[PDB]
């Protein structure tokens, strides 16, 4: 009854520094989206508006509203005002009267207004430009400069992002664009009441061991109106469990904190959360009723997931150093996913509807693991919410990323804020497996890459331990003792703690985790890549569809090197690495048309990067049992990078939009519960089986060969007593490479090429998969094939049915910006045959598929 609690979101006014500009302007919403919206402005993204529009991020703006306040004032002791996300640094006006100052976008703010509060209020946020704050901090710094100071030239970006508590890649990456926007990204709420109010309430459901039992332990903490104490009764209940509890309390202007653990009966069992394809992710509802004196009743519900989890760093016999696996449950799980980046450069735009459908994407391609990467955001509640629902384990960076920070005392004193936070805002879901300190600032101390004199080295050692152990670590562990943490990825785990928070060799393959990135060599031979204990990073890069750049470029721009697609590469000589990549196997376009070649080399990049993912995808899944060289025990695939935050050439499978690349279509390929990977080592063909199910599976393998010519097989080779081990991955067939094609009389490494398939179970999906003798530029009797598709609607899917005139490898449909994704898509089509589904995700008609349709195979690129 004593509380009161309503939203300020809605329709604000946005003025900049001069006034000059005035526009209305929603919040949440972000600065430049308002400019769009009110039609002020181009879309951002559109061709060279990050130059054109810099302008915006430099001056400072403010946002205003005058507002009636629906509640009478002498009926309330304390009234706040409450933001949920301020980004960035801003002075807050109310009333012509300044009530205090922001400069975390990462952490709420709380500011008691009883004594300015009128009936009819103005609120002011006098923001300021976030470049020109982060030069000024950094000018500020005088005994000694913090790494790095300005980005590459090819990002066109800003300077100094790791002087502001910002997202790192709002000043440009290299794959996204500088557009630090100002603006409120996040809710706003008056609230009054009289007695107590409840600043923050957080549980964290635990096992302990030494009670074999369940247990919740719960912290709230209260702000107190008065100076006499107040008392009352907290009550938890969890019905589904028959779990009721009732616990005295009381609270003071000093003992503001309330400690509750509920122990679960052990009489009723408790069903545990597992990820998506290793189990369910079964909750509880649950309610924390506290009853004070005066009738003031705070009641919050939130759904409990119990579950455990565990970073096992054991020995392994053979294999010197430790392992990196997780026992979810106390069951070894192999992490199957890729990183997160923020979805757009303004978060007012990341609606709900999207998040649902980038979640379906996810989902879809059998990924059970995402890491939220430590250059984007703490993401909003609806994210963790559907990886809680959906069963998606979380690897959590902490937003500080390729960079040295500072150690200034009010830096600090922001960090610590957010840090605690954000812990006690993302403790509760099980989805989170694993916190992490950074991305890759322990190799950029240990390799040096910012090229520090040895001589100051020491300060930027200390820099690092102050931040990430003193501070970061220092708050989660006092918060979270459930889930394990490291200080920063790639790392080598204990041994890293062992050698001072800095190891020797962070890129150690016995040691931690690893990220990988190749662009020399040739990205079939699995020899390159490295044997490691878990890999958190690894990608190729690769263009979006015409059908996305359209969208914001002019016709003169359609050109692999025009000064367009230059100006969207944000990674060094990345157009032409990808081209190195492409001729290792296949043949540049050779056509006449300009479009034509722009629109089959895009195809060609992404024919590459799924390719090489899929290669390299594949040697790591087949690692997980095997010590070879002292080297194995591979548990964890994460590929770089999930989505595009924009319109440019990135190591994504999603494209900005949500529309599939061909990596997305093999990832559901390659990371299926039971699949056969097929690799050849100095002439002999092998054919490793990888599984995730929990049992072991008796089903048959069959071994074929093609030669292009014809679709019939020369060869099928079946093996009736396949047995592959539980979670494991071991060789099911071993043959030399011309002793096989004796076996298959009239084929070569350059005329034919391999298939191999496990047996359906109706109830388990493991696709076919194909392996190349030989580079497809120097395959013979590859006839050009000519595809036939007939468009069929049934029900809300679409039906593709297919005719080839030969065997068609990568065969790619495209039904441009048309929202949706294909069944399946670059697959070699060996039949003559096919039919494939498209699902829409908004409505679509038989004649807009059957006009934007268009499909595309390898030959047809030259
Ligand atoms: C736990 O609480 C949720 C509410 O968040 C319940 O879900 C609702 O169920 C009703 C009817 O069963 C639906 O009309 C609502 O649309 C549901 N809401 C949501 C948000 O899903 C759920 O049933 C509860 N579970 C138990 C076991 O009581
Ligand atoms: C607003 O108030 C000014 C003095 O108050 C001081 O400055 C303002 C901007 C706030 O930061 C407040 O916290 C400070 O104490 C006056 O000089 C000015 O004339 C006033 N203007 C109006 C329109 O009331
Ligand atoms: C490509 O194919 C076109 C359509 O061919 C028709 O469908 C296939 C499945 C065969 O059954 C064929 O007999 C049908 O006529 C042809 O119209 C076209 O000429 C072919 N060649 C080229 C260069 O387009
Ligand atoms: C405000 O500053 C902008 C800077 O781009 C300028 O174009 C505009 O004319 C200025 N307006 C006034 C009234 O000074
Ligand atoms: C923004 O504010 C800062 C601090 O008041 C000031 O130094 C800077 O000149 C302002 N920028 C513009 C474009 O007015
Ligand atoms: C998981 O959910 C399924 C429903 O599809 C149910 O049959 C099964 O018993 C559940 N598992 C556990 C351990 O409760
Ligand atoms: O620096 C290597 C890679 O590291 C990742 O953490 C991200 O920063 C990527 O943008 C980058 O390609
Ligand atoms: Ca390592």
């Amino acid at each position: 009854h004593h509380k009161l609690s309503y939203s300020l979101s809605g329709s604000w006014r946005v003025s900049n520094g001069n006034g000059s500009l005035e526009l209305p302007a929603t919040v949440p919403g972000y600065v430049h989206s308002a400019l769009h919206q009110h039609g002020l402005i181009q879309d951002p993204y559109y061709r060279f508006n990050d130059l054109n529009y810099r302008w915006i991020s430099l001056d400072n703006w403010t946002y205003s509203t005058e507002f009636k306040i629906p509640f009478n004032l002498s009926e309330w002791q304390k009234v706040k005002l409450i933001f949920d996300g301020v980004d960035t640094v801003a002075e807050i006006l109310f009333n012509n009267v300044t009530i205090g100052k922001t400069d975390n976008m990462f952490t709420g703010y709380s500011f008691d207004i009883t004594n300015v509060v009128k009936d009819v209020n103005s609120l002011k946020l006098q923001f300021r430009s976030a470049v020109q704050y982060a030069e000024c901090q950094s000018k500020a710094h005088t005994s000694y400069r913090v790494p790095p100071e300005c980005p590459p030239v090819e990002q066109k970006g800003e300077c100094h992002v790791n002087f502001i508590r910002k997202a790192q890649c709002s000043f440009s990456w290299d794959w996204g664009p500088s557009f630090p926007s100002q603006g409120i990204w996040k809710d706003v709420r008056i609230e009054a009441y009289n007695i107590a109010h409840l600043d923050y309430l957080t549980f964290l459901p635990v096992y302990d061991n030494a009670s074999q039992a369940w247990n919740i332990e719960i912290k709230a903490s209260f702000d107190v109106a008065s100076s006499k104490s107040v008392g009352g009764q907290v009550t938890v209940a969890i019905p589904q469990l028959k779990t009721q509890q009732t616990n005295d309390i009381e609270l003071q202007q000093e003992q503001r904190i309330v400690k509750l653990l509920v122990k679960i009966r052990k009489d009723v069992a408790v069903e545990t959360w597992w990820p998506r394809g290793h189990g369910n992710q079964t909750g509880y509802n649950m309610t924390i009723l506290f009853a004070l004196d005066g009738g003031l009743k705070i009641e919050k519900a939130a759904k409990v997931y119990f579950r455990t989890v565990q970073l096992i760093e054991e020995g392994i016999k053979g294999s010197p150093g430790l392992s990196f696996y997780f026992k979810i449950n106390g069951l070894p799980i192999f992490l199957k996913g890729s990183n997160w980046i923020p979805a757009d450069s303004f978060q007012d735009k990341v609606t709900s509807d999207r998040l649902q459908l980038l979640f379906q994407s996810v989902v879809d391609a059998n990924m059970n693991t995402l890491r939220v990467w430590g250059g984007g955001i703490y993401e909003q509640d609806e994210f963790y919410a559907l990886c809680d629902e959906l069963g998606i384990m979380v690897w959590q960076d902490f937003m500080f990323a390729s960079a040295l920070y500072p150690t200034e005392p009010g830096f600090l004193a922001s960090v610590r804020k957010e840090v605690t936070y954000q812990v006690r805002r993302l403790k509760s879901h099980p989805s989170i497996i694993i916190w992490s300190g950074n991305n890759e600032n322990e190799v950029a101390l240990s390799v040096n890459w910012f090229h520090v004199n040895p001589r100051d080295m020491k300060t930027y050692i200390d820099d690092y331990v102050t931040l990430y152990v003193k501070n970061i670590r220092k708050i989660v562990l006092s918060e979270d003792k459930s889930r394990p943490f490291i200080a920063s990825s790639p790392t080598n785990g204990m041994k890293t703690m062992e050698e001072g928070w800095i190891s020797y060799d962070p890129y150690s393959i016995q040691y931690g985790d690893i990220h990988f990135y190749n662009y020399a060599d040739d990205c079939w031979n699995w020899k390159i890549f490295p044997k490691a204990r878990l890999v958190s990073e690894y990608g190729y890069q690769s263009w979006p569809s015409f059908s996305t750049l359209e969208k914001v470029s002019s016709q003169e721009d359609w050109a692999y090197n025009s000064r367009f697609s230059l100006h969207r590469q944000h990674h060094e000589d990345g157009n032409h690495q990808m081209l190195h990549q492409v001729k290792m196997h296949f043949k540049l376009p050779q056509g006449t048309d300009p479009l034509r070649t722009f629109k089959d080399t895009i195809y060609l990049t992404q024919v590459m990067q799924a390719q090489c993912i899929k290669t390299e995808t594949e040697f790591y899944l087949r690692s997980r049992s095997e010590i070879v060289d002292g080297k194995g025990h591979t548990m964890g695939a994460l590929y770089w990078q999930l989505n595009d935050i924009w319109q440019a050439p990135s190591w994504a499978s999603l494209e900005y939009g949500g529309k599939w690349k061909m990596l997305h279509y093999f990832a559901r390929r390659f990371f299926a519960p039971l699949l056969p990977v097929g690799f050849e080592d100095e002439g002999v063909f092998y054919v490793y089986g990888v599984s995730d199910l929990h049992k072991d599976h008796h089903t048959q393998l069959t071994v074929r060969l093609h030669h292009w010519s014809s679709p019939k097989p020369l060869c099928s080779l079946v093996n009736s007593s396949i047995v592959v081990k539980a979670g494991e991955a071991v060789v099911l067939f071993q043959m030399p490479v011309s002793e096989l094609l004796k076996r298959c009389r009239g084929c070569t490494r350059e005329t034919c090429v391999v298939s191999f398939y496990f047996s359906t179970d109706k109830e388990l999906f493991s696709p076919t998969n194909y392996h190349f003798l030989s580079s497809l530029k120097d395959a013979k009797g590859l006839l050009e094939a000519n595809i036939t598709v007939n468009i069929s609607q049934k029900g809300n899917v679409f039906v593709f049915d297919l005719e080839t005139s030969a065997v068609a490898p990568f065969v790619w449909l495209d039904v441009g910006s048309i929202p949706g994704r294909f069944s399946d898509n670059g697959f070699l089509m060996i039949r003559k045959k096919l039919s494939v589904l498209f699902y829409p995700w908004k409505p679509t008609s038989k004649s807009e598929l059957q006009q934007a349709f268009s499909v595309t195979s390898l030959t047809d690129t030259y």
